[PDB]
């Protein structure tokens, strides 16, 4: 019945690997929690669940989490050098299928969520775990292809369109209809971060959302602590690994002030430097200002500023005339999405501008006049791609949101559309890491339930609280 079936890098990491879970099992009791509570009822028992997200240690944690409730999984990672090869191949070695390596190409990229979305002949997921949406994609612009074919011949000169309508081209030819076929049986998507989010409601409010859709993101206990102290870890990992580089008295210029902004300011400023927040929405400035950073557009910066880093979620934030004017090995990353927060493209384009390789993810662009700057994991996901992202306590919180959705798109009869998991959901995610803390939660009275108006159990927030 069951074949095995992966592609890896090196199976001889798997040992390692698996020593690198068992530490982080120990780090998640959210996640453990979920096996012990699912584990022998298994209500995921035989559901075919695809997942698009970093194939690190922390989502192997995931991935054999809904293997112990039930699931039948196929894995790929969400990006060409997230993935920690060692944690893939001890998934692998343990008989999940996983399609994941780091420094894929952008044709491999795609062709291995290919082979995590297809469970077999004309035969896809149930249940999808996705982070920025590209599965979700994959199957949204498939299953359109089919009614207008004429969509595999529009790229629009981006050159991973044409390779994702060529797979697409390609896919239809084998099984005619698969995305028609496969659509009614996908319960449905539970998304993992702002960017993959901001599709769903896109394609929501287009009219061309195709199944229910989780926004995990917006959990209290997903966007206010992994997108923030997630990130207050993971960047300063990703660039110690990656250069070494002292901050102290350095001028970092955080794009974007939102909740991963705010993370990455508070690192870059317990480490000494000079933080430059810019931002489009004055709300977020103010916020900025509190804090006691200093509030100033990327163009006021470039004669000064040391390093950058973009947490926009939005595209054009430093460009190929700003690189021209900035400082002689100014380090430039991006740890918002895919890699046009920095022109990285017409750096690449451009006819004097040399490329010299430092080391793996860290490439020195040489101009004209002798300056150069520092490009860190080709303008792709610094903290995963330089380093090991989020660790693994944060990631708990973000992956028991996961689990529980996981479960409730099973489990729960939705209409097509994007949900939040219910407060009182996302209250338990919290309860569930507060003892690994040591921390003591104070019971209310019945009196004091009913002063404030709340159930003693919760939910203790109106819907609307922004904590
Ligand atoms: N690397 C990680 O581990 C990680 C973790 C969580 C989320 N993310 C990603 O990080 C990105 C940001 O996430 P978020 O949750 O902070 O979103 P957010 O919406 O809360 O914040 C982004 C901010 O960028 C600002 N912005 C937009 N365009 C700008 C521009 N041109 N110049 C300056 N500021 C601009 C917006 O005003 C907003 O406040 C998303 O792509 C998200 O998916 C990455
Ligand atoms: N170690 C990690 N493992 C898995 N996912 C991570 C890790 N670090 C950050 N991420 C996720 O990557 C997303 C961005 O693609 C963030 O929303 C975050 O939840």
């Amino acid at each position: 019945t069951t074949t095995i079936e992966y592609q890896v890098k090196d199976m001889s990491l798997a040992s390692l690997g698996r020593k690198r879970i068992e530490m982080a099992e120990k780090e998640m009791p959210g996640l453990m929690a979920c096996r012990a509570k699912y584990g022998e009822e298994k209500p995921l028992n035989g559901v075919r669940i695809t997942g698009s997200l970093h194939m690190t240690v922390e989502t192997a944690v995931l991935i054999e989490t809904l293997k112990a409730i039930g699931g039948n999984i196929r894995w790929c990672s969400c990006n060409i050098f997230s993935t920690q090869d060692d944690a893939a191949a001890a998934i692998a070695a343990a008989n999940t299928p996983v399609f994941a390596w780091k420094g894929e190409t952008l044709v491999e990229y795609w062709e291995c969520t290919w082979k995590a979305i297809r469970f077999g002949p004309y035969q896809g997921p149930q249940l999808i775990v996705d982070d920025g949406g590209d599965a979700t994609l994959l199957i949204h612009r498939g299953f359109q292809a089919e009614k207008e074919p004429s969509i595999l011949d529009e790229d629009g000169g981006v050159e991973e369109l044409r390779i994702v309508n060529n797979l697409l081209k390609r896919i239809l030819k084998e099984e005619p209809g698969f995305f028609s076929k496969i659509v009614p049986d996908i319960k449905g998507v539970s998304e993992e971060t702002t960017t993959g989010v901001h599709r769903l409601y896109a394609m929501q409010k287009q009219g061309t959302l195709l199944f229910p859709a989780i926004n995990v993101n917006d959990s209290v206990t997903k966007s206010k602590f992994d997108n923030i102290y997630g990130c207050r870890h993971s960047l300063l990992d990703g660039l110690n690994r990656a250069t070494d580089v002292m901050l102290a008295g350095k001028e970092c210029v955080i794009c974007g002030f939102g909740d991963v902004g705010k993370g990455c300011a508070e690192a870059l400023k317990g480490q000494g430097a000079r933080v430059i927040v810019t931002e489009i929405d004055p709300i977020n400035a103010l916020q900025a200002c509190m804090a006691g950073y200093t509030v100033k557009t990327v163009e006021d910066c470039l004669a000064t500023a040391d390093i950058y880093v973009t947490a926009t979620g939005n595209k054009d934030i430093i460009t190929l005339d700003h690189m021209k004017k900035m400082k002689d090995m100014a380090i430039i990353c991006n740890i918002g999405h895919f890699d046009n927060e920095i022109d990285v493209l017409g750096l690449k384009t451009c006819e004097g501008v040399k490329e010299i390789n430092i080391k793996p993810q860290v490439d020195q662009f040489l101009f004209p006049d002798g300056h150069s700057i520092i490009l860190l994991a080709q303008g792709r996901l610094v903290n995963l791609g330089c380093a090991t992202g989020h660790p693994a306590f944060v990631m708990s919180a973000s992956f028991t949101n996961q689990t529980l959705a996981q479960i409730s798109l099973w489990k729960d009869k939705y209409e097509i559309g994007v949900y939040t998991l219910p407060k009182v959901l996302d209250e338990e995610v919290a309860r569930l890491h507060l003892e690994k803390l040591g921390a003591k939660l104070t019971k209310l009275t019945t009196s004091q339930a009913d002063y404030i108006g709340v159930n003693a159990n919760g939910p203790y927030k109106a819907d609307h609280y922004r904590y």
